[PDB]
């Protein structure tokens, strides 16, 4: 039909474990895709689900890869485990022995970039044969190698080393489809692929969004897809575990147990209460799922192309959306016109991704969480109007009004946190001195001088340079913050000692804990209360004053005729021609002689200039931060003002009684999001146990 | 001679005036080099002037040009005056009627960038002809197109629009050497054409460097040709003057008085007194002079390629030093092994410059001057030994000890200025507020707030953006420093006004400007002791605080298989090879299986690294001036020590003494080093008028 499409055979040796034969499992199709991923359709391309018979109708997984090794697609793959778990389902009216034909696509990016021992892996299956690519179809480049297959060999076990197939009686076939990209397009342009292109073909009910290298439980898919029972859902998401290793050696690492406990407080305390207003705030690229119906239209026009209503010029929202890019599905899927979706959190599922684990890694992988949380934020309260525009009964209509305006109050005090951090430990710091004056008074000065040159040198290195070319420095960083840290909870402990021997710092604080104790004890999963509190408490000074200074000095990744030729033998004679004729040399010298007589760049220098001005006013955070800190501290000159004006009717007070106000007032406002939270994760377990009751 | 040589006839229109003939006159010559600068000798390569029965023997100029319009380029070449004047000098035994044999090269850069209304003047004059570039010749790229005649018509006046050229029995014949690039490979490599290219060729015995845009005066070439009587002199040069347009219309700018006093100051204090030692720190580019035997060997092999001694990894000196260009062929002059070269100014020789008139310029110009003058002192002062083994006499050797010490004095006074500017700024605020109480505490605290915004956005503006970006915000912190300085102005004559109703800041201070009159009165040249101060004042709060800023911020410039194809006819049919043979399949599912079983980046990169850790350390100048602010006002926490100190046997005081004495120290140490170079130029004037005597 005008489009180049190849049927080739497996080696025989697949065929050896196939026999222990229909046209589905003994050949594989490779079409190759030249088109936009918006044009499958009407340039006659096709999936082998659509030309049998009887079409295939889709019910169901998108495995977004980039250069993973060949373990983490291993185990990405091996989480076959629920399409068995599926086939297997007795008791069901969609599942049964012939369930995996309603379930089929692993998006590669570039040939370049593909780790070859993944391709192995791919070759293995029998999805992927090398010799019969072609970079070009008359005079139009090819964008998309596209092979199918449908393999019984399974994934059954995973060592460090090597994956192990096999195809037995018990394995059970899976419909791969492996697209493979000539080019890097980043990964919204693989959704692209996989949403505007393969799934308006196969038409399935649930869209799943994997990531090599994360391995879904025994059951997940199936417990995720179960939440789409509820006609109202429109998209869900599960838990995410960070991988602890082979007996949880990893749990060493302070940067891996930091970041287990992270996880885990998010997912039991944010997670849960953002799920009961009915709008959860990111739903993981790890591990989710869409209800196709529901993100067809508006949703995905602004999450691929953004707010198209736009002149020349630049705007704030509709040219710097492109940073929060999953995040805009949800607010779209849950404000959606007519239409009263809602995104759902089950915590049935799970599944075990990698973290980083070396300092600059884990910092340039914050960088993009930060941003694009912050912008999501910013967009969803500048247009929170929209819940009132959608199909929503009332109740929940007002219900999202409330856990807009607590996800703003959670924003802001999250935008504070640069100043918070300093004065609770500077009062503090001050305080134990004037109060014990034995060593505290050199310790005071001693870690003002620390503070202010570690952060001095995160925003210079930050703004100027790489973290991977200073990684040494930021490990030091990390290690003096914690020691600061680790200071303040002595100074803490000392002055509530001998006040009680003689006090708001520990019935504020104790709260807090003990609701994180009961929250996780709720949860009936409390084992990172203990194996990894420590390494959160102590890397905490860090998350606040490293990870926010780079990911707001860095917010948007600036990058700032042939007319002769002369060729002779040996001897070195040749000729050509000459302008001989006078004539024309005149004519040319009187056209230099007229020449006397005659007496914005590119887009993208453009774009460039914008992005770099509004990097550049969201940094100058630092005035807003430091006004706080003048007011309660009287920093600034504000203080030798006031006895100045007390000698023109003197001497300036050491510490004065706004500290002390403030210091109540962030204690208790700590306490109270801990409440809130608390109440929330409470409610999701009880309204749970019931409709499981 | 295996060289591609072309000789053309010019046009009869200018026949027509040279009538008004030799073959120098009727013929150019287009030789084309695609060798490197240093090997035009040994590759065949020649000039006119080495062709002749008896060969020319050159005793004299080369003109940088990158894509300056014509009309400065018709500026330079206007200012054939000064051959004109040579060889109407009668009473000469070098120059006379026929001094133009003797004096000979405009070195374009790159065919793409130059300006074609200048090729138009070139061409009028005689020395291009389109037609017969050729960008290869058998196998090897051309690399520089060089024409060369020898006309005789001058430019004799130069409107805003046109350049005027005539042709009479009075004007005089010039040998021009066009030199066109057929790349920009920077200043540097056009040097390295002119003196291990052509310099080599002719062997001229004095090398004057203009640049195109700058004038000489009617005899300056003249003039600084006569320095070089002295057989010691190595080097010269003479005082560059800001063009100030027709009618001095130009002397509006802000930018242009300020640029225009500070060039004035600098050539009647700085490079008398530097002079008189016998060591100027840098010969300006614009127009200078080097006796060519001066130069050949170790200086210019440091100028152009650098300290060779070196491994594979990066050091300080040897890996820096290009950031100080032409400043290192002063410093190896002078202290060449063996030979007793000295630097001498000439004040009788002067040239006109343009300057930078809008702030974005200024400020990326300066960017440069900053960084080469700091390089160049460190440098300089960690190699001042050198001074010991050259061949000067003891005398010398003592006076150039002497002026190295005084010149690392000033360059460590303008290192501590970010600090100096910011004490005397809140000590003399303050100490009015506490004087007299009225309307100067609120004032006190607004413009400690206004410079501190100023200072973190010039920061962060110049870590992170570009000036050409932002333009609008650096006009607005210049006009911002200037109303701070005015108010700085207020305060002290308020404060000595009462002092004497009822100090020494007065004393000293007044010196400073008594003395800077004195020396212009000396000097004979006082115009710009009142048409251009105040400018100069009111600007220099900026040139302290915003191109420093800016210097330090940006030292480095940092710049972080086709395996197919198919083509069918309108059937689409078409066949090539298939691995049909099952062995060869089953040997790549093999050979993938054996991969899956089988279980630093570029050197520009390293570069780059280690190139944004030198920036990145160098601002960290921040905690030295601040350790200054510190000790004298006891911020940082350090009055809070004393006073916790105190109690520990309390309360913090307003103004100490501390502030008292560094406010002396500083005007005392500003207005000992006018002394010193008020010394150096009288001496200066004197020596000069007995010799003149
Ligand atoms: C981040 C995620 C996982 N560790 C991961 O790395 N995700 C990548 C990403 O987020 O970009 C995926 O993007 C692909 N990619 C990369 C470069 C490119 O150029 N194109 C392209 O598609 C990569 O291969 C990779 O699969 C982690 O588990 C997680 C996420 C959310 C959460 O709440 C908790 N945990
Ligand atoms: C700066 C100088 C003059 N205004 C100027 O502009 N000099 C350029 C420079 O310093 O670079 C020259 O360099 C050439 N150039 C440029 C780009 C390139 O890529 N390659 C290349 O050769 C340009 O054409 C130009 O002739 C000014 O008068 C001055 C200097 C010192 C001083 O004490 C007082 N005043």
């Amino acid at each position: 039909n005008g489009n180049f499409v190849f049927d080739s055979p497996i080696s025989k040796t697949l065929l050896d474990q196939y026999a222990t034969l229909p046209n589905e499992f003994k050949f594989m199709r490779y079409q190759a895709v030249t088109c936009e991923p918006n044009q499958l359709a009407e340039k006659n391309f096709t999936v082998r689900q659509l030309k049998y018979l009887t079409p295939r109708e889709t019910e169901l997984l998108v495995v977004t890869m980039y250069n993973e090794d060949h373990i983490l697609l291993g185990r990405t793959l091996k989480g076959m485990d629920n399409v068995k778990y599926m086939v297997k389902k007795k008791n069901s009216s969609t599942w049964g022995p012939d369930a995996w034909k309603k379930i089929v696509c692993i998006i590669s990016d570039g040939r370049s970039k593909i780790n070859e021992r993944s391709l192995a892996l791919l070759s293995s299956l029998g999805c992927y044969q090398d010799g019969f690519a072609k970079d070009e179809i008359n005079e139009k480049k090819v964008a998309m190698h596209v092979y199918e297959h449908t393999t019984m060999i399974n994934i059954t076990n995973i060592s460090e080393s090597e994956v192990s197939l096999e195809c037995n009686q018990g394995t059970v076939p899976i419909q791969l489809l492996f697209c493979l990209k000539e080019q890097n397009q980043k990964k919204i342009n693989s959704h692209r692929w996989a949403f505007e292109g393969f799934a308006e073909l196969l038409r399935p009910n649930i869209v799943t969004l994997l990531d090599a290298g994360t391995m879904p439980g025994k059951d997940s898919i199936y417990q995720l897809w179960r939440e789409f029972r509820n006609p109202n859902v429109g998209g869900a998401c599960g838990e995410i575990r960070t991988d602890l290793g082979k007996r949880f050696v990893k749990l060493l690492n302070p940067l891996v147990a930091s970041q287990n406990f992270e996880y885990k407080m998010s997912n039991i305390l944010d997670k849960t209460t953002e799920s009961n207003f009915g709008f959860i705030t990111v739903l993981p690229g790890a591990f989710s799922a869409y209800r196709f119906e529901a993100v067809r239209g508006q949703p995905l026009q602004k999450y691929f192309y953004g707010e198209i209503m736009e002149n020349e010029g630049f705007h704030f929202f509709s040219s710097n959306m492109y940073l929060a890019e999953d995040r805009i599905l949800c607010f779209e899927v849950v404000t959606k016109k007519n239409c009263n979706w809602i995104l759902k959190y089950c915590r049935s599922s799970y599944a075990s991704t990698d973290v980083p684990e070396r300092v600059p890694e884990f910092i340039l992988q914050r960088r993009r969480w930060l941003n694009g949380s912050f912008f999501a934020s910013v967009y969803s309260f500048c247009h929170f109007y929209r819940v009132w525009s959608s199909g929503h009964n009332i109740g929940r209509k007002l219900l999202l009004t409330v856990e807009f305006f607590y996800l703003f109050f959670n924003t802001l005090i999250s935008w504070f946190s640069l100043s918070s951090f300093f004065l609770v430990f500077r009062i503090l710091t001050v305080s134990i001195a004037l109060a014990y004056h034995s060593a505290f008074n050199v310790l005071s000065v001693i870690f003002l001088w620390l503070y202010g040159i570690c952060t001095l040198s995160t925003f210079i290195l930050s703004l100027g340079n790489k973290p991977k070319s200073t990684e040494k420095f930021y490990v030091l960083t990390c290690v003096i913050f914690a020691v600061m840290m680790i200071y303040m909870i002595f100074c803490s402990i000392f002055m509530s000692v001998k006040s009680f021997q003689n006090r708001d710092i520990v019935i504020s604080l104790g709260s807090t804990y003990c609701l994180y104790l009961i929250s996780s004890i709720i949860y009936l999963q409390p084992w990172h209360m203990l194996t990894s509190f420590i390494q959160y408490i102590l890397l905490s000074p860090s998350y606040i004053n490293v990870l926010n200074i780079y990911a707001f000095c860095n917010v948007h990744d600036l990058s700032w005729n042939p007319l002769g030729k002369i060729n002779t033998t040996e001897d070195g004679t040749f000729k050509m021609e000459v302008l001989v004729s006078s004539s024309e040399i005149q004519a040319n010298y009187d056209k230099y002689l007229k020449v006397l007589n005659d007496f914005e760049p590119s887009y993208d220098e453009k774009k460039t200039g914008y992005y770099a001005n509004v990097r550049s006013l969201v940094i100058i955070w630092v005035i807003t931060n430091f006004i706080i800190v003048a007011v309660v501290l009287e920093t600034g000159g504000i203080a030798d003002y006031i006895a100045m004006k007390s000698i023109s009717t003197a001497e300036i007070p050491l510490m004065t009684s706004k500290a002390s106000i403030y210091f109540n007032v962030i204690l208790w406002l700590v306490a109270l999001s801990a409440l809130i939270r608390f109440i929330g994760c409470s409610i999701y377990m009880i309204v749970r146990f019931f409709k499981k009751v």
